[PDB]
C-alpha cells in the first residue's frame, strides 16, 4: 500500500498558501520582535513548479529549499502530486534516504504516461479526480536544482514533530551555513511541520534573549501555525510541543547549536 | 563488495585540480573557434574538499548547480572528500543515481563520527600509506552543496565510460527545463573524462549547428578538459564515448538545445 | 542657502520604516483590489535607511537588486546615520536633475567627512527636537554604500511632494525597458510614500495596465503598505498633478505595454496616440 | 578643449580584452611566482568593455559584484559602443576627482544622446583610422549600464599612465575595509593594463603583503593576464613614480593587514 496519487498544488497555482518571509508584518497583543528579522528564512505550502519560479524571484543569493516532508511527493508536469496514505502517514519512521528512493520509482512509474489518475480534496479542485499525462514526472530535488536553488529533504511525518535524527541533522546543518544562506522551510500545507522548523531557526538565534512565547506567538503571526494550540492529533500536538519547550531550554544551554548538539545534550541529561 | 574506502581529495586541498570556466583561455595543435563558447554558462573541475567547493563559490554566479557525474558511492569524511573504489572505480554497476544515493547514504552512515576509519590514498594522493580518521562528520555532497546555498544534480555515469542513454535523456531534459540565468558546474573524481564529456554535451546543445564538431571536442581539450578524440578496456571505452559524441552532435544540429525531439525520440528514427 | 543639515533615520535604525516588496500581504481599508500581476514585479520600497538598515534588507534581495535612489535633495551617510540637507519644504536642488545634484551633495558630504561637532538637527518623529552631534566620522553617499554591498545604484531627483518631471520618467521607462528579467528594483525616498508609491506605481502599470483598472494600481500600492496617491493648498495642487500625471501614465501604459513602441516622450509628442 | 570623442570597443565586441579572475591559470615568463592567497581575493579585471561585454561578464560575475572603473576621463556608452573623450595622452579631467568627472561625463553624453551624424574616431586597432558616424542612438554613463544589470558601480578616477593620486588610495583602502566578505571587485580601466593591474595589485597586497613576497605579488598579477608594473622619457618617469608607489604600499599593507589600523594617509605621516 504506497497510498492514493493525490494533488498538492495544481500547475496554474501561483504564489503557495501560507507564504511569508521573517520581514513579513505581524498580525496580531503582538510578541517581540528581537532577532527576527535576521533569521534568513521563510516559508509556504506546497509549490506548483510556477509557484517556486515566483518565489526566487525574490529568493536571495544562496537560498536552500528544506523540503520536510517524509511523505513521498514530487511534480507531474507543474502539478504538486504526493502518495497520500492514512492520515498521510507515508513512509512511516523513514529517513530521507530512504524516501528519497522510495519516490523516485514512484514518479518513474507515472513519468510521461497518459491517463494519471489524481484524486483531488474539495479544497484542492475536488472531489472529482485529474486526469493528466503525458507529461514529465520530477523529484523536488531536480525542481530546485534546475532553478540554481540548494535542497535539503528531512523527512518529518506530517502533524508530528521531528524525530531526534531530524533535529540532530538539522542542527548540524545550521551550524554548517555560512552567513549568507537562506533556508524556505515547506511542508504540504506549510502549518504545523514549516513553522516548527521556523521555529527551531527562530530558537537557535535568539532564545537566549526571546522568551519562548514569544517565539511561538511571533511565529504566529508571521503566518504561520499556533503551535501552542495542543485524541490523536491533540496528543501529537502535545507531543510537538513538549518537544518545542525542550529545544527552547536546549537553544538556550547552546546558543546557535554549540558548543553541545541536540543529542549530546539528550545523553548527558540535559544539564 | 562495496570497495576500498579512498581518498579522492584531503581537506586541506583548495582548488580542485583541471578547474575551468567557459570563459579560461584556450592552451592550443592549431586554436579552435571559440564561437559560442564564453555563454555556455557552464564550468567542470575534478572532485573537491568542502573547502574546495566553498573557495569555488567565492566565484560561482547566482543561481550555480553542481552536477555530480559519479555513479560511484563518494561523500566527505570531515573535509575530506572520499570514496568507495572498486576494481576499475566502477562502484555501483549499472545503477541510476537514485540506487546510488540512497547506497552511499548508508556507506557514509557507517563512518559517521566515528574514529579509526582508515582511508586509502593513491601514491598520487599522498599515498600508499592511508590516512586513519575520526570522528568526524560524514555528509553526503548533496548536503555540502545545499549547505552552501548551491544547486545540486547527481548523473550516474561510470568512470571511464560514456553516459547511459537514460542518463543522457534525463540531461537534455533537464538542460531545457533551465531558465537562462543557472550556471552549471560539472565534476566528476579527475575531471577529465566524465567532466569533460558533459561539458562537451552542453557546448553542443548551444552550438552543434554552427561549430565543427571538432572544434567543440579541442576546445574542450583546451579550456583544461582532457582529450576525447584521443582513443584495450580503456581503448574500447574511449572509443563508445567517442562514437556516442558523434551520435550527439548530429542529434544537436538536427534538435537545437534538445528540441523538437528528445534523445531517445531521436535514436528511433534510425536506420 | 543649502538648508539644515538633518537626519533622516539613526544608524541604530534596523528595517527602514514603511519596507514592503510586492509580496507582501495586502491591507484593506473598501474591497482588497484585484491582485492580478503584483507578486511579479520585481520591486520593492521603503523610507530612507541606515547604513545597517541597507545591509539587513541585502540579507532578502534577490541578486542583482539596485537601489533606486528619488531624493532629488542632497543627502548621505555621516557614519551609519542617514542625513539630508533640507530647504524650507525640503525642495533641495530645486529643478536640478541628478547629475547636478550628485555634484553638489558629494562635495557637501566632503565638508563633514570625518570632523567632529557636527550638529545634526532632529525632527521630533526621528528623536527630536533636541540635535545630534556627531563626529569624526566618515561620509559616503549613498551610491558608494550601495556599491560597498554589491547592490546597484540609480539616481532620479524628483521633488518631495511632487510628480517626477518628463525627464525622470522617461530616463526611468528607458530604464525599466533595458532591465534583464532578474532585476529587482527597490525604491526609496525619504519617507517611503509619496514618491516611493509613485515609482512602484509605474512598475505596476508598465506591467500590468493592459488588465488592471487603474483605481486598483493605485489602491493596491497604499495595501501593500504605500501611501494613497488618490487622497495646505499648495500641497494638495501638486497632489493633484501628481494624480493626473498617473492617469495619464496609465493611459500611456495601456497604449505601450512596458515602455514599447512608444517612449513617454514621443507619446506625448504624438498627441496621446 | 574636452578631447575628441573615440571608440574604445565596438557594440559588436563580446568579451573585453585581457579579462581575467584570480581563478585563471598563470602563464610563466622565469619561474612561477607564489600562488599563496591568490584565488581568494574575490577580484578580475579588464579592459572598457561594450554594453554586450558587460552583459557576458555577468553571467560568470558571483553575486554581490561591483564594476570600479577607473577611468578619470569621460566616457560612456553610445548605444551599446563604448566611448571616451581623449586629450592628449588621454589626460582627460586632469588632477579632477571621482565627483568633477562623473558630472562632466554626463553633460557630454547628454550632448550626444539622441542624435545622428555622431563622429567617432577610430584608432588603427579598433577599426580605424576612417571614424564612425552613429545616431541616433542612447547615451548613457557606465553607472547606469552596470545598474542597468543590477551591479554595483564605484568610479575612481586615475589618469592613464598614472599612480592613483593619494586621496584616491585613502578612498579606496576605506572602501575595500567596508565591503562584507562576499563583495567582488572587477576593476576596469580602458586597456586593463597599467591601472587595472595596479589595483588588482593593491587588493592581493591588502590581503597578502604579509605573507608574499612584493615581487610574486607583482610577477603573479602580470601572470595572471595584467601587465608589468616592474617593467618615452615622460611614461618611464609615470612607470617608475608608480612602481615607487606601489613598493611604499607593500610596506604600508605589511604594517597595516587589510588597510588596520592606520589608513594610507595617516600611515604617510608617521615618515621621516
Ligand atoms: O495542506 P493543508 O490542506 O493546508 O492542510 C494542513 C496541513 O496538513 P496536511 O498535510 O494533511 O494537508 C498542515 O500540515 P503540514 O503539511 O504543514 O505539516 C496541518 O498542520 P498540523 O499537522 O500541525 O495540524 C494543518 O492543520 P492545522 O490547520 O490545524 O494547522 C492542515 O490544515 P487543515 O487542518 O485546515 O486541514
Ligand atoms: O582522478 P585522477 O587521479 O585524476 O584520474 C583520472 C580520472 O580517473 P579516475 O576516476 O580513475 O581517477 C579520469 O576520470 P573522471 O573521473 O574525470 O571521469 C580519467 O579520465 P578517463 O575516463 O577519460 O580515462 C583520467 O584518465 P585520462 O588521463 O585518460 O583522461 C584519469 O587520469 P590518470 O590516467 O592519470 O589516472
Ligand atoms: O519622512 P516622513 O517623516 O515619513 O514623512 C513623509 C514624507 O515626507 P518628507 O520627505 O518631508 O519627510 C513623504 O515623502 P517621500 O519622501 O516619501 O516622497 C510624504 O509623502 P508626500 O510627499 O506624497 O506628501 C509623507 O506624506 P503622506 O503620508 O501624506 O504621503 C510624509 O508623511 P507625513 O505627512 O506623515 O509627515
Ligand atoms: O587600450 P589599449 O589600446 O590596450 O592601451 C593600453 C592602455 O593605455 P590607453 O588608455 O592609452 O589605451 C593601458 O592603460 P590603462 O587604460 O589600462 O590604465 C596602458 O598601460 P599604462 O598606463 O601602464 O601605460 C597600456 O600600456 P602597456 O601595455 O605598455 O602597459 C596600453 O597598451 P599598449 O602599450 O599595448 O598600447
Amino acid at each position: 500500500d504506497v497510498g492514493v496519487l493525490t494533488l498538492d498544488a495544481p500547475a496554474a497555482s501561483a504564489l503557495p498558501h501560507r507564504f511569508r518571509t521573517c520581514f513579513f508584518p505581524l498580525t496580531a497583543a503582538v510578541p517581540s520582535r528581537e532577532g527576527l528579522n535576521g533569521l534568513r528564512v521563510s516559508g509556504s505550502s506546497q509549490f506548483s513548479l510556477a509557484g517556486l519560479a515566483l518565489m526566487r524571484e525574490q529568493f536571495p543569493p544562496r537560498a536552500v529549499i528544506v523540503d520536510l516532508r517524509r511523505e513521498s511527493h514530487g511534480f507531474l508536469g507543474g502539478n504538486a502530486v504526493s502518495w497520500r496514505l492514512p492520515d498521510n502517514q507515508g513512509n512511516p519512521g523513514r529517513d530521507a534516504a530512504f524516501v528519497a528512493e522510495a519516490e523516485a520509482a514512484l514518479l518513474a512509474a507515472i513519468d510521461e504516461r497518459p491517463d494519471i489518475v489524481v484524486a483531488r480534496e474539495a479544497r484542492r479542485g475536488g472531489p472529482t479526480p485529474l486526469t493528466l499525462g503525458p507529461l514529465p514526472a520530477v523529484s523536488e530535488a531536480q525542481a530546485a536544482a534546475s532553478l540554481g536553488l540548494g535542497y535539503l529533504r528531512l523527512a518529518v511525518s506530517d502533524h508530528t514533530r521531528p524525530d531526534d535524527a531530524v533535529v540532530e541533522r538539522f542542527v548540524r546543518f545550521s551550524r554548517s551555513l555560512p552567513p549568507d544562506v537562506w533556508l524556505h522551510f515547506h511542508s504540504r500545507g506549510g502549518a504545523g511541520r514549516t513553522t516548527t522548523f521556523m521555529t527551531l531557526v527562530d530558537m537557535l538565534r535568539n532564545a537566549p534573549s526571546v522568551a519562548f512565547e514569544d517565539i511561538i506567538a511571533r511565529q504566529k503571526a508571521l503566518g504561520g501555525s499556533d503551535l501552542a494550540k495542543t485524541p490523536g492529533r491533540d496528543a501529537l500536538a502535545r507531543q510537538r510541543l513538549e518537544f518545542l519547550r525542550r529545544f527552547y531550554e536546549y537553544a538556550r544551554a547552546n546558543p546557535g547549536g554549540a558548543p553541545l548538539g541536540w543529542t549530546a545534550w539528550l545523553a548527558g541529561g540535559a544539564k
